[PDB]
């Protein structure tokens, strides 16, 4: 029920997640930067879900999972630029003119870029805890972002469980899925890209992230701004910031969530998120 290709996307490729390929209507959803993310590790409980109605696009991000860039730069600012482009280039390889589109953390601050630079090839936009706020550094993102600077099994797992609100969500053991998470995010096809994408640290990558007030006023898309009250990485005070300068954006903050609302919320963040883009929540 679900198709992987590799498609290029201008100097490098892109691995490529689709389903309910069939669709009129598209989603392009767009993962996080949790040490090792990828689109199947965000995004694999809400595709077969939204896939009922909607054709979903849900690529590795460049210098993530398998879409390792062909001459990583350093510097977040340029990595955005990179990420952007990688989109667009996307979208044109799939003949795909305007697509609805999710972001999670860093994929929404690649959204929110998208919007600006790119409006019209987008329709409607969700966010989850994104990026895209001016904020101070927090333990969750610092630890994140910072991770390779001293990386274990032990500190993937402290991450994978601070992710959630609820970490019991996950599993019975979540030693076990760190274990096995843990040999990926070792390999230099995962490593070396990341340190390069925050290679300023994390207050640079922050502020690299975020959009003048005029930019942000002039983003005219239909949007939802979904976020976890308790999130340990993004501070619930962006979600805020966003609304109050997006002039089409509502606002929805779930109680007891980790920034993983996609996880630990699954049938509530996948409803919303189907429902919005359906039209329920329209003016
Ligand atoms: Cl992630
Ligand atoms: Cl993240
Ligand atoms: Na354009």
């Amino acid at each position: 029920g679900m198709q992987t290709s590799n498609i290029q996307t201008g100097s490098f490729n892109t691995f490529l997640n689709e389903a309910g390929t069939d669709k009129d209507t598209s989603i392009l959803l767009l993962h996080g930067s949790g040490p090792g993310a990828n689109a199947m590790s965000n995004w694999q409980y809400a595709l077969p879900f939204l896939a009922e109605n909607y054709h979903c696009l849900a690529p590795d991000i460049a210098g993530f999972g398998l879409s390792q860039h062909n001459c990583p730069p350093n510097g977040t600012s340029h990595w955005i630029d990179i990420w952007v482009q990688q989109q667009i280039d996307l979208l044109d390889a799939k003949g795909i003119e305007q697509t609805h589109i999710v972001g999670n953390s860093m994929g929404g601050g690649v959204t929110l870029h998208l919007l600006n630079r790119h409006p019209e090839r987008f329709k409607k936009a969700v966010l989850m805890g994104p990026v895209g706020a001016p904020f101070a550094p927090t333990e969750g993102l610092t630890k994140g972002w910072e991770f390779y600077k001293d990386p274990s099994k032990e500190a993937l797992e402290y991450l994978i469980t601070k992710f959630l609100f609820d970490p019991s969500l996950l599993g019975n053991d979540i030693a076990s899925i760190a274990a096995q998470r843990f040999d990926n995010v070792m390999k230099d096809e995962v490593r070396l890209q990341f340190e390069a994408m925050f290679s300023g640290g994390t207050k640079k990558g922050i502020d690299a992230f975020v959009l003048s007030d005029d930019e942000l006023n002039n983003i005219s898309h239909q949007m939802l701004v979904t976020h976890a009250r308790e999130d340990f990485f993004i501070p619930l005070n962006n979600a805020y910031y966003l609304i109050d300068r997006i002039p089409n954006a509502q606002l929805h903050v779930f109680d007891h969530c980790g920034h993983w609302v996609q996880i630990e919320k699954k049938k509530a963040f996948n409803n919303l998120t189907k429902l919005f883009f359906d039209g329920m929540f329209d003016d």
